[PDB]
């Protein structure tokens, strides 16, 4: 086992640094430096680069699922056992919370902006709201599967990069609609700290489903 | 055949996600977050990263033409048969429409900004307007051919990346002139939905011609 | 010979597209979309990505000097003969002019912003003004030499990328001081068209010297 | 020895160009082009790209520690001898100063904005202020160790890139809190020139500690 403990550990750590890092960026802009639509590129970028860094950091040591939906679609595709996975998601979930609170600790007088409150922002009926998240986790999910799976026409890019990029695109587009949570873990860490789960289930339902279909289509209908 | 069906399929899907993704970005900025010239980098970037993601996603499974002009220059260079190609463009064309409408469905109260209305914006006589598109599809077209063709001094970069980048540059520069459509498929999906084809032919004429010359110069005059 | 003609040709073409592409970006922002300090990232980025594209496009076919100072430091390092090089610089120089004018042709009513007027902007005595250009062409020059030279600890990045990045950094920083010309060719194409050579020599003197020392230090003092 | 002299030299040079380059960017924005929160992406980006360039430039010739904390965590991990390292940090430290002053020389009438005054900006008690720096140097430190160390599942990305990216993320997030110094050398060069060390020790204490733990965790608890 024990070798596994390191994996769960790396995983707990990767999440904490990411949320702390990412959310910190959304908040950071939440300052008095004339908040502009530029915040979007900046936020989007930070998340996109944080993950690439994280896969770079613990991607080999833990696999790099670092996402409820990703860790979930993994099990259904059948990779990380039903049992071992639950810890993954839990290490992630704490990592979400811990790295978030400590972040909260750093800038308590400007965090109000949310501290990473991924809550169906655009005022559109849950379905239409959840749909966006549905598709994105999918594309992200898909990218990871596509890029990382075994046996390919031999690609020349950084597996570590595209995912960041998928994230990249993910935010740029999804940010205003649903907040582009596209990761239960990251959304969850702030929800414990804000004390508000405005339709939190939406983040588990969409991303997980968006997680399953992409992982599936690749396995089934796309590559036997 | 059937193996082919997957290819047409991947292709239909790649386009839908891209337009939905890309256009969504142009619109998304179309909010009340002080619209600035920053929109440009953001838009430009989203498209540039979306494609890289898409080639990453279905680039191997379908080849990654995902563009009337690209799929067209391919046939003239002689790669995808006259017959098989027509479907490619059609899967793309629907994918343009479907992913666009559903996008329309998500943000119906702010889409007005266009929903991706790539229509010769800069008020300059069609020729001067179409010229820009002429050249860009070319450079994009060229990049793909240059980077992807067989036998090279062995490059060290991500084939998946440069194209995104070509896109990248493409928008940054072409956006205000003609809207930088540089892809019949993407332009077309919104045109069905807006109900306006302000000189739509310009997008088929330029990009296709810009498509043919780049693909040609590489084949003929540059690499026998 | 003739095989060479293609090289000079690719080279003429690469420059034209780059200036047209790059300058177009500086001007493009020169619109009525609330010009902001954001223009910098955008400009910087376009140039940085345009070159990477260009090396990607004609980097193998011509070598990818595409710069008076670069093509010059090459000869002193001794690579492209004294004779063959003069054409290189000339193909580049025309390419600068041709791609620039035609650009001028596209947006004649907003180009006034310069059309790429790389002229010692910051009001600082030529020496202090030329110094900045001195150092940058060097670092760029150096990057190309460092990255591309033969026999290395075997790098894992895109040779095509770093140069773009060197460009990237180059602009971000040098833009306001001297206009970050860092390339005689690109500066020259607009100078013929604006009809003003406000201390044009500064662009040939600095970049060339900045070109020679970097190419030298690598050859001499750094790698025997 | 002498071969070593080149290493110390490359190292002195890399730092100078980086600070000059990076700080120059923070200041450059310090102009009359409507300073916005966009400055952040721009700054963040310049540093992130400057380093990647620098590792690209002298990363092989000197190893690419180019950071007190990095050069320090290296010795504790045991790589560069106790003796040889002190020079490294010193070449870096001068390089910080020299490249900074000369920068100061270029734009003396607008530098006031700081000239790179990485001083615990956010008004939060040293501990909370130093903490941020603590963690970042770590993640950066970690990335370098993770990416560069020997024997790995064989990565497909640019070792030269991730570090830049770690920098990338680093700034985006840390900039407003502590100024995101995340490098004693870079912070130090301006401190000699501003004549103010507002809690300078914070930059040596945090980054060094953040430097040691990341380098450690990788060596110990993560990879025996």
């Amino acid at each position: 086992t024990q070798a596994f403990w390191k994996a769960v550990t790396a995983e707990f750590l990767a999440m904490l640094i990411f949320v702390l890092l990412s959310v910190g960026s959304t908040i950071n802009w939440g300052g008095s430096e004339n908040p502009l639509p530029v915040d979007m590129v900046l936020i989007s970028l930070c998340f996109g680069l944080s993950i690439a860094t994280m896969v770079q950091c613990f991607g080999h040591i833990s696999g790099g699922h670092i996402n409820p939906a990703v860790t979930v679609a993994m099990v259904c595709t059948r990779k990380i056992s039903i049992a071992k996975s639950v810890f993954y998601i839990t290490a992630q979930c704490l990592g979400a919370i811990i790295g978030a609170g400590i972040l909260y600790l750093v800038t308590p007088p400007s965090v109000v902006g949310g501290l990473g409150v991924t809550t169906v922002h655009g005022n559109l009926t849950a379905g239409h709201g959840l749909l966006v998240e549905l598709i994105i986790t999918f594309q992200l999910v898909f990218t990871i599967f596509a890029s990382c799976d075994s046996k390919r026409t031999d690609v020349t890019g950084s597996v570590a990069l595209a995912i960041g990029f998928s994230v990249a695109i993910g935010h740029l587009f999804a940010i205003n609609y649903t907040g582009a949570s596209m990761n239960p873990a990251r959304s969850f860490g702030p929800a414990v700290i804000m004390g508000n789960w405005e339709n939190h289930w939406i983040y588990w339902v969409g991303p997980i489903i968006g997680a399953v279909l992409a992982g599936a289509l690749y396995e089934y209908v796309f590559c036997p």
